[PDB]
């Protein structure tokens, strides 16, 4: 079969497509208006963009296709290095840190960071407990506020203390300012007008330098046994190596990032549908009181919020918080029965439309509705991918999902909820996917909370 191709723009073919700043939402329609597959091709490259379960199975055959470093994460790469997330599965560094750190999300690592996340988590509920009438919340502010200080402190043993600020903590807005400065800068050209960019970028790649030399020798200079432990220490069974100085430095900026960005996300995405839908918040907050019976949640009773982690799952079908992943095959294959690869080739998976799919999901697929997660064993193999894929898929899957089944639950046990605005849904597109501008107001049940 000869593959669909959107619209093309002379000799930049299909590239100036992606020239927005809804680079996913606009490949979303394309994948709508094409069908399961589409080629796209940009000067010097080609990739093919897959949304159905039928292809998207194929793709992950791992004896067949390997992750592959898409553009952005090439890009990301120069300040994520070889770390976890910008390997390549055949670079040493990744099978070593992945043995070296897998135990860090374990049961008995969940349970470990289970007292740290609830103190996290009591700090947010105070914040809300604490605004005046009628004031209103910043969700994606303080779900972000919330999740970067989550991973410092269960991760690294630092405090942001992002809920003691208005503004973005200067990590983050010096991590930002950093990658937007390395964008322009291709697209310019010595021109002493950039000498300021240039002086800017030096001071942002210091801050976050500085924070990395920082969490270290902290650490030295202090009993943790969190994930930071694990990287300093712990060596892989295989070779027996422990993580370079380099490898480690590029693993505590990567795991800073992705392990609080896409969860901010999620609970963002959560409490929107929910506001939407006040009859699946009902049920929800009903879970909640019923089992948050103690000031504080232990680890057994998250684990007892069963329609929480449905609704969470619901909104990773919507809205995957780190949409889409990419993939090369290893070999010349033929994919689907119909479309020829050479080795080498691009593929990339478009989890929303995955998400999407009405052969698997029904017709109703984009109705909000926790329920299809109730027997889990329903769900088809590679119908369901926020997390990705295989050996390459998130080994963060469990903090992120502990962390907002308990976070959301306290919220649900603690606060009613409205969405005062009407808000629209604006998705802003960085590294992940965000609700921008969602805004509720929360009226506390008044339960107190404990220590
Ligand atoms: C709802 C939250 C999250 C979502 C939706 C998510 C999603 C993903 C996806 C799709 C990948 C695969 C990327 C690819 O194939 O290119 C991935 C990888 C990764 N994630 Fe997550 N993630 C989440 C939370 C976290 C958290 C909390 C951590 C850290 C504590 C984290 C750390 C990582 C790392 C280090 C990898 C690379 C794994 C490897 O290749 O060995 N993620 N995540």
């Amino acid at each position: 079969k000869e593959m669909p191709q959107p619209k093309t723009f002379g000799e930049l073919k299909n590239l100036p497509l992606l020239n927005t700043d809804k680079p996913v939402q606009a490949l979303m329609k394309i994948a709508d208006e094409l069908g399961e597959i589409f080629k796209f091709e940009a000067p010097g490259r080609v990739t093919r963009y897959l949304s159905s379960q039928r292809l998207i199975k194929e793709a992950c055959d791992e004896s067949r296709f390997d992750k592959n470093l898409s553009q952005a994460l090439k890009f990301v790469r120069d300040f994520f290095g070889d770390g976890l997330f910008t390997s390549w599965t055949h670079e040493k560094n990744w099978k070593k840190a992945h043995n070296i750190l897998l135990p860090s999300f374990s049961q008995q690592a969940m349970k470990g960071y289970h007292a740290m996340m609830v103190d996290i988590a009591v700090q947010l509920v105070q914040k809300w407990e604490r605004l005046n009438a009628d004031e209103h919340i910043e969700v994606p502010e303080d779900m972000t506020r919330l999740t970067l200080d989550t991973i410092g402190l269960c991760g690294f043993n630092y405090r942001f203390n992002s809920f003691y600020r208005d503004q973005p903590h200067p990590f983050i807005t010096s991590m930002v300012r950093a990658l937007d400065e390395a964008m322009n800068k291709l697209q310019r050209p010595d021109d002493p007008a950039y000498d300021e960019n240039k002086r800017q970028f030096q001071e942002d790649i210091k801050v976050m330098n500085d924070l990395v030399d920082k969490i270290i020798a902290d650490r030295k200079a202090s009993q943790s046994d969190d994930l930071l432990t694990h990287m300093l220490n712990g060596k892989d069974p295989e070779t027996g190596e422990p993580l370079d100085d380099e490898n480690i430095r590029y693993q505590i900026i990567t795991f800073l990032i992705a392990g609080h960005e896409t969860t901010s996300g999620l609970l963002s995405f959560a409490l929107y549908f929910l506001v939407k839908n006040p009859h699946v918040l009902q049920k929800a907050a009903e879970e909640a009181a019923r089992v948050l019976v103690d000031p504080v949640p232990s680890y057994k009773q998250v684990k007892q919020l069963k329609y929480v982690g449905m609704v969470l799952n619901e909104a990773l079908r919507l809205w995957p918080t780190a949409p889409a992943f990419s993939l090369y095959a290893k070999e010349d294959t033929v994919l689907g029965g119909e479309y020829p690869l050479e080795k080498g080739d691009e593929l990339m998976v478009l989890i929303p439309q995955l998400h999407r799919d009405k052969t698997i999901w029904g017709d109703d697929v984009e109705e909000f509705r926790p329920e299809r997660f109730e027997n889990p064993s329903a769900i088809p193999q590679h119908a369901f991918k926020p997390f990705g894929n295989g050996q390459r898929a998130c080994i963060g899957q469990q903090f992120a999902l502990h962390e907002a089944t308990l976070v959301l639950g306290m919220m649900l046990k603690h606060f009613d909820f409205e969405d005062h605005t009407n808000y629209e849904l604006d998705i802003k597109e960085t590294l992940t996917l965000k609700p921008e501008g969602f805004v509720v107001k929360a009226k506390s049940k008044k339960i107190p909370l404990g220590g």
